[PDB]
């Protein structure tokens, strides 16, 4: 007999998604208004002296107006755009952030400087510390080719590396290094061997260079240094001549004829493991899908949870208005920034401190059905706007119900067994940013717990192994390859509003203590106690997870209690990857990523403290648009709207198990938000996905209660994934 | 079209399972020899002055003889039994451990004192610190009834608690408290309200008592104290008379008429959540099972892994000869002990320091098919012997292939996407020990990684909430109920033999450092470095996981390297629950659990250091059979057979989310064993469970390579679990 089929369920969201990305039509109206207001050049025709548009996206509503709309029948918040435009028509070039609205475009619409969420109080980012945009990238690539493809340098490179200039690629370290004291902007660079399989990061040559790129006039840019085997040369001629001498040491060259060790996919001449000719297990939905959605509003419901999603170019997916059993628990949950900070003996990796939101986390590729997500997943389309084009991205994120490999709870005793299954709602997106693949998962449980996790995979940014200097910074993982040591750190804005906005943050500290008890006078016991301590003010040092896990961190309602007098609370519980940066004082990130130095921070919510980083931060080393430390000014948190900024990380020291790629299983970080006296009891008990087995002692009869779930054998069709929907590329573009 | 069916595959183990439990026939021969050698009384007729048999099990082979058999065509090790017999026929009673073999019983068979694995050098455990066996339990229960069911005490109890003696149960704290200085043995106790649903732990009355139980003559045992509202009474009469006075404070009584808050299973009058009338997702095997086994030898193979299992009464499942790609990586992996140590204002919980192996972890209940394990699982039968009966336990552990909710790795770039699925082999057993349910999972991955995890659920051991004294030890979670604060700590013996037995233990320490580089003279950089440090000797302090995760712990081959010169290694990587005891100096566990004070210990392998605890430890407070600290005697680990003793734990402070039961999702601990330069590369690349997608730039054609896996739609029957195989109880017994 066939399993009972059910159709996918669609619902109407309670409210409008006021956080959603701009519609194509809204972007068009904004772009038109900009073109009519300013002299805007198309990006394909633009240079450092043109004006052109970079970005146009939603300027999300402020919280109080949002909550008045959601909870108190207020007006829709004004619909506005944030745009970033490069202005090069003046004596000095700069990027400027501008607000355009309200939308749709009407007689009330204005264009104004936008700076309220920048701690530095500026709408304008100077050229010298500007975004590494398509224009600046093209100029740098042209400048490098001009210098490295001369007759002499062609010879220097081939002689040192072993392949001609055509067979390598030269490129610059990020961030650039602007010195506000001198006005100079310099950058380092290296070369990697070209590959057919995107494995250039595994073949670094150990040839380095340094250049000055100060000012908008590229005719004045100059190569400063060539660096090779830890020696500095101040001209091509000096290096060429050094190489002709008999005392010159040339480091071992990459074996470019044998690069099969860089290849990810299966070698079809490899033997197959026993039984690997049988397909691996599959998750199926015997009675159809158990989550619902509003397609227009990107609102989701599952087992008494509800939330809206939003998408941005900088960060990818965000969540708003997360409710459980009819009560908002989180106003905003949003990934803010991802960094990768390397330590090295060499001037390329030692100067690498990536800000992934500068590149964009939300402007990448589709998910591969069946593999990136289970075949039971639903897929959603999002969009972004960059450089004159609207990008529609299908299969951008997925939603699926998992069956976890362990039950949610159980007990056996007194002639019964009671077990509850553990289905979870899962939202995933994957962001492949060059070499790295980041896999983001949000997992919701039946009791009101949410787990936020990240895993990493892809190609490592390796380094040339120099036996004299490389050992303190990495392991030798191939003939001339070091697995360069680096930190990954990610920041999440977790705007918990537990039993309303007015909250307190507390910790239950656990300690061993010597006590005497009234029932055994004179006898000292070494025992353990808890002590509740309130986080009364913003702490500049942040909060690091306690030694030996001897504490619990809570966000409590300031006024609401459960039936036993306990403040309603949620526990922020670290899972794996509760680490922060090792390095304290980076020349490549002095003030640009100051949230990354502790496990977590608690601040008073402000609309002006929207975000802990920006896409414009990375090259603004000393005066970034957002300096996170500006948020930390000793404000009372004692009965206030608190935001937690929670970090996840990994200290990655690649070894053989990272070649050809890093694996997701061991590169993992997570935290949980779990109810703590939030209810009077554990709130999964109403699920039907449980069994109650009883045995009668006298009659020797067993009884099985399955609460309406029929476990009888039935037939299902195991459906083919929507593979046809997957095409390579970073979105379908429309100029 | 129907999915291609395949039958379950059975294989022949490479060798005999020399670690397997005794056959019924072996146990019978041993029991017969004991009965012919000594005057043995049946346990149902026995007292403190009889002799009777407690336990008969396999005395596992010593390592060198085992390895000679497995690897060098040696003889089968001798087949021996360990038995424990209580001898009460002498002037003083004691338990004695005895070796019986070789088996089968022949003219060569002897019975000898067995003590080699006891650090205290004794085969005999004195009565005073004896096992809490069926005989001693019965005597204590009889003694308590004699004292608490008198006319006066019946009145005292009803008056204080609110229900008659028939409606409560009184019982003693574990461990007992023997004082070797005085020879006295005392114990504390309390009463809980009787329930129909095994929820007595949620209804503690706050009535306590203390008794002296010194010696085998129960006529000399005496009640010492009654303790109530933090006052001590030295007779029933004193307390009765105190209660008649007008100044007497009676603490608030349990509302025994309203205990629905203790009930686990669904209330069928509760509303159903949206779409919870659809069955939750199911894992299926479209082309059948992909692991194989030898049923007689309990040998398992899956995707180039192999191992044997063994079962014991004390600990449940153990693993031996774990190999991956034809090489042993772990000789022995075995759970050793589980403790639960409470802190409290009251004399019951403050004296509770459970040793779960004393009760037995491997003598519990069957798994519930479909709920405890996926319906695709295979189930295995094990056995134990206790008190004259052989117990056959069906559905004792399960083996299943999961599909993890994330892929093992991926990369997108250069017009391809390459993704590998993440199937894992999973071995589970669940041990419900009274109130607690422990869920043990061993998860094997395609690359050679193994994850060991535990989750906990069940009823908490709560405490009576006294507003004057309870607050430092727990939260008030119901009207008169405290969620008593406790540590769970579990010890695993992890006998890694990485590239042979001769190994080294090392750590890569991570630190920030200020350096100057040859390519930028005079410029100080704050960067980060690694430093390899060898653990040259056994450290009495053990090893605690590093602050901010700034280190990697390795077990390395002493001589074998990979192709790049790195020692072949495995990384012991902490996951969640990397915590140890808070309390340092317990009166209830002075010397009995000394492994629990750090995250992990490294020792030189010895057959005499078989196990870090014993079932006989818990009441032997100062001179236990095994004092783990005896293992730690500063021996060189520099090119030696190393064993790692790895702890997992939880500091549990129950809140509302633990009523009516604790949930498995948030009560979790794990560690991973992962290859680290063990191969030249990451070793999952040969799996067929992957996709290679390519896109041609010119022809606009996509190609999908699925390596023999057909994702076409097909029909399967979703099978009913083997529910008929599940019967309540702790094994089918045979006298
Ligand atoms: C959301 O909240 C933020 C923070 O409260 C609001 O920021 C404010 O934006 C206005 C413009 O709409 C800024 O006013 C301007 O100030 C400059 C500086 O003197 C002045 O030259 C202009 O004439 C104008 O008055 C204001 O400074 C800024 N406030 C802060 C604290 O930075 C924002 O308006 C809110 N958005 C919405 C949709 O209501
Ligand atoms: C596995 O290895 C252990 C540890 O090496 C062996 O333990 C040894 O067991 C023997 C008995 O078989 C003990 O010998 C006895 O010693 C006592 C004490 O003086 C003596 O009275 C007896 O006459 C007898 O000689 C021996 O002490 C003990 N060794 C240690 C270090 O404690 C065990 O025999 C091995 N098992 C197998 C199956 O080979
Ligand atoms: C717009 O800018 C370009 C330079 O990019 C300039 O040549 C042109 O004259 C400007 N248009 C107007 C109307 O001033
Ligand atoms: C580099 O120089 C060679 C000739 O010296 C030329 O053929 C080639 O096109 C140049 N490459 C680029 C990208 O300019
Ligand atoms: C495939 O396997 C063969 C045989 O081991 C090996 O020589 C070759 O390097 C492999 N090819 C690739 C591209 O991985
Ligand atoms: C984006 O793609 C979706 C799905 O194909 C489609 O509904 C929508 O019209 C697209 N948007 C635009 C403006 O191309
Ligand atoms: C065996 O022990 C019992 C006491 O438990 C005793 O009465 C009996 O006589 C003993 N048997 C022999 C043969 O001595
Ligand atoms: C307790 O005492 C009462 C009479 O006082 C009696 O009826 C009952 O059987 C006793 N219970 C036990 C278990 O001895
Ligand atoms: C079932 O639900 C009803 C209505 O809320 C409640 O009164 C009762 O306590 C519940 N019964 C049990 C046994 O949980
Ligand atoms: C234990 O149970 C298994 C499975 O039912 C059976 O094969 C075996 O004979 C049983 N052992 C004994 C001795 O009862
Ligand atoms: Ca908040
Ligand atoms: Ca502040
Ligand atoms: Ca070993
Ligand atoms: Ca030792
Ligand atoms: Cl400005
Ligand atoms: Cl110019
Ligand atoms: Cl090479
Ligand atoms: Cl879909
Ligand atoms: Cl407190
Ligand atoms: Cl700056
Ligand atoms: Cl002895
Ligand atoms: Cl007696
Ligand atoms: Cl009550
Ligand atoms: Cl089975
Ligand atoms: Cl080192
Ligand atoms: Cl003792
Ligand atoms: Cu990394
Ligand atoms: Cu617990
Ligand atoms: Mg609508
Ligand atoms: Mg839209
Ligand atoms: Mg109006
Ligand atoms: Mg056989
Ligand atoms: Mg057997
Ligand atoms: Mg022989
Ligand atoms: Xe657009
Ligand atoms: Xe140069
Ligand atoms: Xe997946
Ligand atoms: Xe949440
Ligand atoms: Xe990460
Ligand atoms: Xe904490
Ligand atoms: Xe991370
Ligand atoms: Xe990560
Ligand atoms: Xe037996
Ligand atoms: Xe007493
Ligand atoms: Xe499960
Ligand atoms: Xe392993
Ligand atoms: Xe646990
Ligand atoms: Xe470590
Ligand atoms: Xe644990
Ligand atoms: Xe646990």
């Amino acid at each position: 007999a066939e399993c009972v089929s059910n159709e996918n369920v669609e619902i109407e969201a309670p409210k409008t998604n006021i956080w959603t990305s701009l519609a194509k039509e809204e972007v068009q109206e904004v772009l038109d208004l900009l073109h009519s207001t300013y002299n805007i050049t198309e990006v394909t025709k633009a240079d450092f002296f043109s004006n052109y548009v970079l970005w146009i996206e939603t300027l999300k509503p402020n919280k109080t107006e949002a909550l008045t709309y959601l909870d108190e029948d207020g007006d829709l918040p004004p619909r506005n755009a944030r745009t970033v435009v490069y202005f090069g028509e003046g004596e000095e070039g700069y990027f400027e952030e501008l607000k355009v609205g309200p939308l749709p475009v009407s007689d009330e619409t204005t264009i104004e400087p936008l700076s309220f969420y920048n701690t530095n109080g500026k709408s304008k980012l100077p050229f010298e510390v500007g975004h590494l945009d398509r224009i600046k990238s093209a100029a740098k690539s042209s400048f490098l080719n001009k210098n490295l493809n001369t007759t002499i340098m062609r010879d220097v490179l081939e002689g040192l590396i072993g392949v001609p200039y055509e067979d390598m690629g030269c490129h610059s370290a990020a961030p650039q290094l602007h010195d506000p004291a001198t006005g100079a902007t310099v950058d380092y660079g290296t070369c990697n061997i070209n590959t057919e399989n995107d494995a250039e990061n595994l073949v670094p040559t150990g040839f380095f260079f340094k250049f000055d790129m100060t000012g908008r006039d590229v005719s004045q840019w100059k190569m400063l240094e060539y660096i090779y085997n830890n020696k500095v040369y101040t001209s091509a001629e000096e290096l060429y001549e050094a190489m002709q001498k008999d005392d010159f040491v040339t480091l071992p060259k990459i074996d470019v004829d044998n690069l099969d060790w860089t290849v990810i996919q299966r070698n079809d001449s490899a033997p197959v493991r026993h039984l690997d000719d049988r397909k691996s297990p599959r998750l199926v939905e015997p009675e159809g899908r158990r989550w619902a959605y509003d397609g227009d509003e990107e609102y989701f419901s599952w087992m008494d949870w509800g939330f809206y999603t939003s998408w941005s170019r900088d960060t990818g997916i965000s969540f708003y208005d997360i409710t459980f059993k009819g009560e908002r628990i989180v106003y905003e949950l949003s990934l803010q920034e991802l960094i990768a900070e390397y330590g090295s003996d060499d001037p390329f990796n030692q100067h690498t401190f990536y800000s992934d939101i500068s590149y964009g986390v939300g402007n990448r590729f589709s998910l591969v059905p069946g593999y990136d997500c289970p075949s039971t997943a639903g897929y959603f389309t999002t969009d972004t706007f960059e450089y004159d084009e609207f990008y529609n991205r299908t299969l951008s994120y997925c939603v699926f119900e998992n069956q976890e490999d362990y039950s949610l709870l159980r007990h056996t005793g007194a002639s019964y067994s009671a077990i509850t299954q553990n289905p979870t709602l899962n939202v995933r997106f994957i962001s492949t940013i060059g070499n790295y693949d980041y896999n983001f998962l949000y997992k919701f449980f039946l009791d009101g717990t949410l787990e936020v996790s990240v895993r990493a995979a892809g190609y490592i940014q390796a380094g040339y192994w120099n036996p004299e200097t490389s050992a303190p910074y990495g392991l030798k993982i191939h003939d001339v390859l070091s697995g360069s040591f680096h930190d990954h750190v990610l920041n999440y804005k977790v705007d918990l509003d537990v039993g309303g906005t007015k909250n307190r943050a507390s910790q239950y500290v656990m300690k061993d203590v010597d006590v005497e008890y009234p029932w055994a006078p004179g006898t000292v016991y070494n025992t353990k106690q808890i002590a509740r301590e309130v986080f009364e003010n913003e702490d500049f040092n942040g909060i690091n997870w306690p030694e030996n896990g001897q504490g619990i961190l809570l966000i409590e309602s300031a006024e609401e209690t459960n039936s036993f007098g306990n403040p309603r609370a949620y526990n922020i519980m670290p899972g794996g990857g509760g680490v922060h940066r090792i390095v304290k004082n980076s020349r490549s990130g002095p003030e640009t990523q100051n949230w990354a130095r502790s496990n977590l921070f608690l601040t008073k919510h402000k609309d002006t403290e929207l975000r802990s980083s920006t896409a414009l931060n990375t090259n603004a080393l000393y005066d970034p648009p957002v300096n996170f430390n500006a948020f930390l000014d000793d404000e009372s948190l004692d009965g206030e709207d608190i935001v937690a900024w929670v970090n996840l990380g990994l200290h990655h020291l690649p070894n053989s198990n990272d070649l050809p790629n890093t694996i997701f299983s061991t590169a993992h970080a997570s935290f949980m938000l779990t109810p703590f006296n939030y209810f009077d009891s554990e709130n999964s008990r109403d699920t039907t996905q449980q069994v109650f087995y009883t045995y009668d002692d006298e009659t020797e009869e067993s009884n099985w209660e399955f609460y309406g779930n029929d476990w009888s054998s039935c037939g299902v069709e195991v459906a083919e994934p929507n593979f046809e929907d997957y095409t390579y590329g970073r979105g379908t573009r429309i100029n």
